[PDB]
This record gives C-alpha cells, structure tokens and sequence, in this order.
C-alpha cells in the first residue's frame, strides 16, 4: 500500500497548497483563454514521460503560469511552476488547459526497478489504481479542491488529446 | 510504513536528481566558502518549521545557491533550489551551508491530523525513525551519494546550531 502515501503526500505537499492559487494566477495570465481548472494525467500503467508534448503531437505547450513562491522546511521561495498546453483537433485549436501528469505516478515507476524498494513490477497497475482512489476520495472531501481540478485516469491497451478534450468539454 | 515510500520517493524524485548536479551549483556560487555537501535536518518529533532562522537564532539565512531546472511530467522548466544558510557560535561565523528539512517528515506530521489518513499521532515518531533508517539504507548505496549529502537525525527533549556544526566539523 505504498500509493496510500504518496497520495496523501501528493495532496498535503502540492494540491493543498497550489490549488487555491490557482484561480488567481489563471486569471492573471488571461489578463496580463485558459481553463479554470487543473488537469492531472494519471496514466495507471504510470507510463510518466518528462515531455507531454513529444507524448502527443496534439497536445502542444504553450506558456508558463505566474509562478508561485513559498518558504517550505528551511527553503527559500520554494517555486511551484505550472504549465499550460494547447490542445489540438483536426489541426484546430480545441482547448487550452494546465495540463500536467501525476509525478508520483512516476515515482511508483521507478520505485518498482529498485531491488531495495522490495516492490515488485507487477503491483505497478494495482497501486496505480490505489493512488487515483485515494487520490479521488481526498479531493472529493478537501476544501480546496473548489471546481479547479480534474483527475484524468486512463488505461492504454488511443488518443490522449482525445481523453483531455471530453473533460475539457464537460465544463 | 507509510515512511517507507516517502523515503523512497524522497530520493527518487529529489535526492538522485539534484545530488549529481550539487557540486557544480556550489562551485558556481563560491567562484561566481559554501561547503561541499547538503545538509538534510531530520527532526524525529516531525516538528519542522518553514522558517529555519526563525526555528535558531544562530541559523542565519544567507542566499540561494543556482537553480535547477528540468522537464518533470509534463512541467517544463520546473525549479529546483536551496538555500544556504550561516551558522553563528558566540557571535562568530562558525560555517556556511546547504540546508534544510526534510520535508517527507513535514508531511507525515500534518498526515496525522487528518482523520481520513488513518495515520494515529502517535505513529509520528515511530514513522519519523523509519523514514530516517529507511533513507540511511538508500544513501548508503546509491551512487548519487558520493560525500555530498548529510544526514542530521535528533530528537529534542538544546542547540540546533551546535548539532549542524558537530557534523560540518567532521569534514
Ligand atoms: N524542488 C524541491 N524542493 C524540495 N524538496 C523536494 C523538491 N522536489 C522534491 N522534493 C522532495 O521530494 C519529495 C517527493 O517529490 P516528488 O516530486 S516524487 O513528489 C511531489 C510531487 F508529486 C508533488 N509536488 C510537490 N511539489 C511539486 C512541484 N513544485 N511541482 C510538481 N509537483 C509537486 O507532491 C509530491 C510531494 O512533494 P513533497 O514536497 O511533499 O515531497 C517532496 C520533497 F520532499
């Protein structure tokens, strides 16, 4: 059950902390048009690519979002950066969202290759469902997750612009 | 044990990424004395502050070393940075550092508080000796490792400053 602290870890130490400033600084970057909300990719094969861009040639970066700054554990300005991404259909511009994948997810991957981790590679998929699960039921419970987020989980036997675009419809 | 997987992911997605670029940061610094290896303070109470000179009077913020940045799922350019910090004996300059908390520990404290995490308050230490043994193990045999990263593991029943300063003289 190694998933049910990482995503705890994940809400604590990210989504509690980024997601009620997010509205604030999508709004800055409108000014100063992006969704609301902030979509997380939770591949649960945990396939996790550094470049989403280079994962889907639909799926285009665009910008960076205001950067937010914080002093956490004896760290000065800890900086919690955000990308946003174009979303393309047909060569059309479809939507425009802050799209990231879920990094624990990633680290799950790697964790499964370490001998020492005494996690096996087949348990990859099991706590890949663990993690959104925990994930969903913190989120559907905590107050900051006020409408400005959105849990994409996905299973590959396929389009992955294809997936963020029926979410991004749904608002 | 849900220590176990925040030790391991405090390696996999921080520790192996930013130990084999540490030295050239502190180079870079001291040329354009900070010491050569990153001190983690790992308190056992979980009781870690944001703001480590106002947890010692003797802990003096200082700057930043040069940031890292680097593509992480899907976040382009996303910041890695540490602070050094100075630490004073008597009104004296006794030595400069790298240092922070070990935030994992931060996150299991407020883990604690939250009814739907199933995790007891009085697990925290229990947990916090876990994470430390569990990280010992990992930096005792990965390559990243190499004389370039300190772990600080105390329990207070005081000087924070005078714990630092034991371990930057063993140097
Ligand atoms: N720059 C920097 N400084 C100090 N410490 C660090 C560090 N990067 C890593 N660490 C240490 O390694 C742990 C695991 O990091 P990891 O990446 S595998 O997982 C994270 C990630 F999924 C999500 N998250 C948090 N901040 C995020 C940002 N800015 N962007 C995207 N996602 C973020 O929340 C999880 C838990 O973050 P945490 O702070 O509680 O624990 C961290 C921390 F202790």
């Amino acid at each position: 059950n190694v998933a049910h602290g990482l995503a705890w870890s994940y809400y604590i130490g990210y989504l509690r902390l980024i997601l009620p400033e997010l509205q604030a600084r999508i709004r800055t970057y409108n000014q100063h048009a992006v969704s609301q909300r902030l979509y997380i990719l939770l591949p649960l094969d945990c396939g996790v690519p550094d470049n989403l861009s280079m994962a889907d040639p639909n799926i285009r970066f665009l910008d960076k979002l205001p950067q937010q700054t914080g002093d956490r554990a004896g760290i000065k300005d800890r900086v919690y950066s955000n990308s946003i991404y174009e979303l393309l259909e047909n060569g059309q511009r479809a939507g425009t969202c802050v799209l990231e994948y879920a990094t624990p997810l990633q680290t799950l991957f790697a964790m499964s290759q370490y001998s020492q981790a005494g996690f096996s590679r087949e348990d990859r998929l099991e706590q890949a469902k663990l993690f959104c699960r925990t994930l969903e039921d913190i989120l559907a419970d905590a107050p900051e997750s006020q409408n400005n987020c959105r849990l994409i989980a996905y299973q590959e036997p396929f389009s992955l612009s294809q997936e963020v675009l029926r979410h991004l419809r749904q608002e």
